[PDB]
């Protein structure tokens, strides 16, 4: 699904101030993380990311490319290819919980100033 500005803001509603980041930053972050789609897959010899957050196979979630992943997430990587960003939310929150937001390097070039292009009402 390519879902919109407004469209991300909605669905990502349980991430508000979740770990200091606000709702407009994150429709900012997935914008330039994924372009707002949720089948994104972007991938090398080494590792595969997926979905609207671009989560990893290295620790986060379990894929073919790599079985013995930590899957730090208990998840499948095709959970995070759907349209049901619920199960997206929970790991994205380890993530912040582990890592944090630097996880998503669009974070700190891109979504940390001009956060108005990113309202929705
Ligand atoms: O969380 C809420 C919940 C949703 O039901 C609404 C969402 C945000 O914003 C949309 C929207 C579309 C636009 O085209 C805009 O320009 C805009 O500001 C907001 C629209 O109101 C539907």
């Amino acid at each position: 699904e390519q879902l919109t500005k407004c469209e991300v803001f909605r669905e990502l509603k349980d991430l508000k101030g979740y770990g200091g980041v606000s709702l407009p930053e994150w429709v900012c972050t997935t914008f330039h993380t994924s372009g707002y789609d949720t089948q994104a897959i972007v991938q090398n010899n080494d590792s595969t990311e997926y979905g609207l957050f671009q989560i990893n196979n290295k620790i986060w979630c379990k894929d073919d490319q790599n079985p013995h992943s930590s899957n730090i997430c208990n998840i499948s990587c095709d959970k995070f290819l759907d349209d049901d960003l619920t199960d997206d939310i929970m790991c994205v929150k380890k993530i912040l919980d582990k890592v944090g937001i630097n996880y998503w390097l669009a974070h700190k070039a891109l979504c940390s100033e001009k956060l108005d292009q990113w309202l929705c009402e």
